[PDB]
């Protein structure tokens, strides 16, 4: 148990032998390492170094493990320290961990030459000028996709049609109405234009990448992939679909389905995600706050059936009662207790009223508690950027 | 508690306000102060309906200011209930 | 910015399924999915005025779930600015 | 773990937590963590110089923690085994 | 590397002169005045 004492700038530290020894890969656990800063003439050690930091450096001795950084210690320092005193990568690794940060990936096409070249001007915007005019290039035309995706349907061009005024639904303008545009290996239609010429380039992304992807095994797991996917599938599938029912009666027949995927063309906007550090802050912040946001439908539901079911019946014996029911009433719930309120339907009775104010009230404080923490994940990735 | 305390302070004022300041009108949409109670709890937690509303300049002011109050009352007691949720 | 640009994602999504739920309706107040933007931003920053309301239950969802998107983004860039402010 | 040699008790542990382990003496009962000492190596300093359970109780009342309760169901056998589904 | 003890009402602090040599127009880098 023969006794160290260590003197950091003045402050004097003892020890047992036996504790430093317990990890003989660092300084002072190295009597080789240590030796040149022995002073004979005090029998201690010394170090002209940083004083807070070593109660830490020690303790990581005496715990057998534990390091942790004082409250009162920049990071910057205490991290210099930790490498001086040698404490090891393994023991710097678990402790950075505990500190917050904590990650690191990559890896440039294997090889390739030609892979790894072009799979960084549609990946890696910050490598060159023309990589980056892809960008600029690629967001145009998703703004374009976007606005001409919502043009289709605005009356001014669409009722512009055969039967305009009601007097002969033609095929081809039964079917441009489900789908927005008139498809034809013609191309007459301005919107069956545009919309091919972003389809082009969308499917243009997405096969570069595919290709010059550099670990095409996990392609399909990266979020911003399967995006680039369902950004077209609709325009295929589509297609498919009116040549496979090439019919009035057989395109009636999957006419359905085929409103369903104009529906999803909307999904191009998350196409924005990849050129766009807030929106993937967002993405990230909403996947961290699961639970919280789904307690906010959870708490809303709850206050939902309570209020409709108390609104319902404190305006029941009413000839003119805005709620026919209680599941009609779901919805004045929801608009007052978001507290947006649309005065669509509102209680008219003193019990409604007063049904209506705690609704109200109660509204405004469910929104305001799971709110802060999800603001506060925002807060986490939108600063921690840097 | 303070809050519905608060809320009912606030009631109470700007309904008799309102209803004085649109009292002399044919078309006065304030029966009464008791009457009012519905568009001041309806403006200040401001979920404002729009079924009540004042049409004098006195009116307006009133509901200028009660649509404020009530911004701030119901902003008091909140901060602490979140607190003690978190 | 990241203020507007949120609002406006938002926007284009909700006017986008509003319009379609609310499409095969005689007296459907959204028109195309440009007309939609006026309701959306109405119902997301929750000024809602009414002027324009879904009537399907599909759009009613639709409009529920943009009521609760709305006060989500608005919620997050504030307290940034607001703390600039103090 | 006294040294005759210089006359002093030596202890190879935590500094930070000691100059509270000897106020609690000093002060003849107060028990509290220094701000910059993190609780789960206090707490095994407490254990460490023996303070006993009394003072440890009281400790972790103050330092927030606090409750413990249960028991399945007495003997029974099916009772207690119901009592597990429920 | 003559070492150097400065004692802060009853605080010690040491360090090697080097350190202080280090920037020579301080007070306790000027040996004219630290001396007092
Ligand atoms: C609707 C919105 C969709 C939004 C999609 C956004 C997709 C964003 C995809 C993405 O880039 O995520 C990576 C992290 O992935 C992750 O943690 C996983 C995030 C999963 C998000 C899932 C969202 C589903 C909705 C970012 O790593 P990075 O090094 O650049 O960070 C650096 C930073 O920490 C500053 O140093
Ligand atoms: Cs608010
Ligand atoms: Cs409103
Ligand atoms: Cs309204
Ligand atoms: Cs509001």
């Amino acid at each position: 148990s023969e006794r160290v004492v260590i003197n950091i700038s003045g402050l004097r530290f003892e020890t047992q032998l036996k504790t430093l020894a317990q990890f003989p890969e660092t300084l002072l656990g190295d009597p080789k390492k240590r030796m040149r800063y022995f002073d004979p003439l005090r029998n201690e050690y010394f170090f002209d170094r940083n004083r807070p930091s070593f109660d830490a450096i020690l303790y990581y001795y005496q715990s057998g493990g534990r390091l942790r950084r004082p409250v009162n210690v920049p990071l910057d320092i205490f991290s210099e320290e930790i490498r001086f005193y040698e404490l090891g990568e393994e023991a710097m690794e678990m402790f950075r961990e505990d500190e917050g940060y904590i990650k690191e990936e990559e890896r440039p096409l294997p090889e390739n030459e030609f892979q790894r070249q072009v799979w960084l001007l549609f990946e890696y915007p910050e490598s060159s000028g023309p990589a980056r005019i892809i960008a600029i290039v690629s967001v145009m035309v998703i703004l374009i996709s976007i606005v001409s995706f919502c043009l289709e349907t605005l009356p001014i061009f669409r009722d512009e049609n055969e039967d305009m005024h009601g007097g002969g639904v033609t095929f081809h303008t039964y079917s441009q109405s489900t789908i927005g545009y008139q498809q034809s290996t013609s191309f007459t239609d301005p919107f069956f234009i545009v919309e091919t010429l972003c389809i082009i380039w969308f499917s243009f992304e997405f096969l570069v990448r595919f290709f010059a992807c550099p670990s095409k095994a996990g392609f399909f797991t990266n979020i911003m992939n399967i995006i680039d996917i369902v950004a077209i599938i609709p325009y295929y599938v589509t297609i498919f679909l009116t040549e496979s029912n090439k019919s009035v009666l057989q395109f009636q027949n999957v006419r359905r389905v085929v409103q369903i995927f104009r529906i999803m063309r909307i999904l191009r906007i998350f196409k924005l995600s990849r050129h766009s550090k807030g929106l993937q802050i967002l993405g990230q912040t909403l996947k961290a706050s699961m639970r919280e946001l789904g307690l906010l439908i959870f708490f809303l539901f709850i206050g939902v059936i309570l209020f409709s079911s108390a609104v319902y019946f404190a305006e029941a014996d009413e000839r003119d009662s805005q709620f026919p029911s209680i599941p009609d009433a779901f919805w004045w719930a929801v608009v007052s207790m978001t507290t947006v309120g649309y005065g669509d339907m509102v209680p008219t009775t003193i019990g409604g009223k007063i049904v209506g104010s705690l609704c109200a009230i109660a509204g405004v404080l469910t929104i305001a508690l799971p709110v802060p923490v999800i603001v506060s994940n925002f807060n986490y990735f939108y600063h921690r950027e840097t």
